[PDB]
């Protein structure tokens, strides 16, 4: 079910997850939630975090369809490299685009819905993707890889609309 996504002044949006101790019927339920939250947001990838679901659930899909879908449960970086930076967005920051320093390739292991093991070598947008989302699980949003100016500039910018 479509779930309420926080957006910019919250709190909650900084808030540390606690890791999924076992991956069960109910937190099957919760990635469901969240890649329909994420379909009907038209977004490509998003975190239980931003849900308020306080714990390391993790949904993503680059593809131009609903084909691949992507679950990150306890997701742990094992390696990282190159530079790169996209202008990138985040459904909890309205409208508000920025390029933020990211790694070009980067390699995790995490559990699927079913609860098994993998491991990947994302790299270019994927790579892009899954940083921007892992912040998110230890409350770190893209504006804050800006000057403290564009923050409130952005944050500014944002409320507007809120009460819109
Ligand atoms: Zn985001």
């Amino acid at each position: 079910s479509v779930l309420q996504v926080l957006h910019i002044p919250d709190e909650r949006l900084r808030k540390v997850a606690k890791p999924v101790e076992e991956v069960n019927a109910e937190i099957q339920r919760i990635v469901d939630d969240m890649f329909e939250t994420m379909y009907a947001e038209e977004g490509i990838g998003l975190a239980a975090t931003q849900v308020d679901i306080h714990q390391r659930i993790i949904v993503i899909d680059v593809s131009e369809n609903r084909d691949e879908r992507l679950v990150l449960i306890n997701p742990e970086l094992l390696e990282k490299s190159g530079e790169t930076g996209i202008e990138e967005g985040c459904l909890s920051i309205p409208e508000q685009r920025a390029l933020v320093p990211r790694a070009e390739k980067v390699k995790i292991r995490a559990l699927d819905r079913d609860g098994k093991p993998f491991e990947l070598e994302a790299d270019g947008l994927l790579a892009i993707c899954i940083q921007h989302e892992m912040d998110h699980l230890v409350g770190k949003l893209f504006m804050d890889y800006l000057s403290p100016l564009k923050q409130q500039r952005i944050r500014q910018k944002v409320e507007k609309l809120d009460r819109l």
